[PDB]
RNA sequence: UCAGCUCGUGUUGUGAAAUGUUGGGUUAAGUCCCGCAACGAGCGCAACCCUUAUCCUUUGUUGCCAGCGGUCCGGCCGGGAA
């Protein structure tokens, strides 16, 4: 609803010198030399964007979640989770998608490091060699923890901020993967296949996207 | 004995190529961490080997002599295993 989005403070935009010119449509005006997101047209495309994630839910496709910003990366987990779906909320790796089959090798790598702290091999490491493949594995866990479980491409993407995920967004359109992202006005709307004009800075913004998103695909589900 | 040299897949470039391997720190070290359109891997680095420095255990002659006994004063002898 348009009443939730303006509280969310979706409608919020970056300094109109950072603005992208194609998002020109979607922005309703100026204020204080800030952009103000025109909510009358985000609702629909809103609304749009989460009809199809709900038809992608119900065909039981994989939705990837993609916010790497320090703000909105536990909130982007949370929703993920919450609906039972993969996520990425810490930097994209390039290729992660385009060379999913080199990505696996190191998926694989996390679970065997992961079944090995179960088993305790690591006690029978000598402390340094344990150390060493704990690190190992606290990075694997935050670079692959969300999809370790996918197990192959992500029917869908929904992502936070498309100038931020620009490599992820690119990913998607090589492999002919539906993009829905989130656009402000700083960032350009060509790469993603459905577009929701809203703030993306803005933690509030941001879990009214996701709870939404994580709502819809879990009806889906259902 | 210098810390270099490369590859696969991905990505960028019409292309030769590039990236990775650069960057911020750090190291004897492409050493390590952090960042990062790269993600991984191999040969090198290091370690694994030999020798040297300390200690323990076992063994005690052809090596040893602290404590005993005796001396031809030489562990020399009976001994002892320190
Ligand atoms: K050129
Ligand atoms: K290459
Ligand atoms: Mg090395
Ligand atoms: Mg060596």
């Amino acid at each position: 609803s348009m009443r939730d989005m303006l509280k969310a403070g979706v409608h919020f935009g970056h300094q109109t010198r950072y603005w992208n010119p194609k998002m020109k449509p979607f922005i309703f005006g100026a204020r204080n030399k800030v952009h103000i997101i025109n909510l009358e047209k985000t609702v629909p495309m809103f609304n749009e964007a989460l009809a199809e994630l709900n038809k992608i839910a119900s065909r039981k496709g994989k939705i990837l979640f993609v916010g790497t910003k320090r703000a909105a990366s536990e909130a982007v987990k949370d929703a993920a989770l919450s609906c039972d779906q993969f996520f990425v909320n810490h930097r994209w790796l390039g290729g992660m998608l385009t060379n999913w089959k080199t990505v696996r090798q190191s998926i694989k790598r996390l679970k065997d490091l992961e079944t090995q702290s179960q088993d305790g091999t690591f006690d029978k490491l000598t402390k340094k060699e344990a150390l060493m493949r704990t690190r190992e594995l606290e990075k694997l866990e935050n670079s692959l923890g969300g999809i370790k479980d996918m197990g192959g491409l992500p029917d869908a993407l929904f992502v936070i901020d498309a100038d931020h995920e620009h490599i992820a967004i690119k990913e998607a359109n090589n492999l002919g993967i539906p993009v829905f992202a989130i656009v402000d006005t700083n960032s350009d709307p060509d790469g993603v296949d459905f577009v929701i004009p809203g703030n993306d800075d803005a933690i509030r913004a941001v879990t009214l996207y996701l709870g939404a998103v994580a709502a819809t695909v879990r009806e889906g589900r259902s």
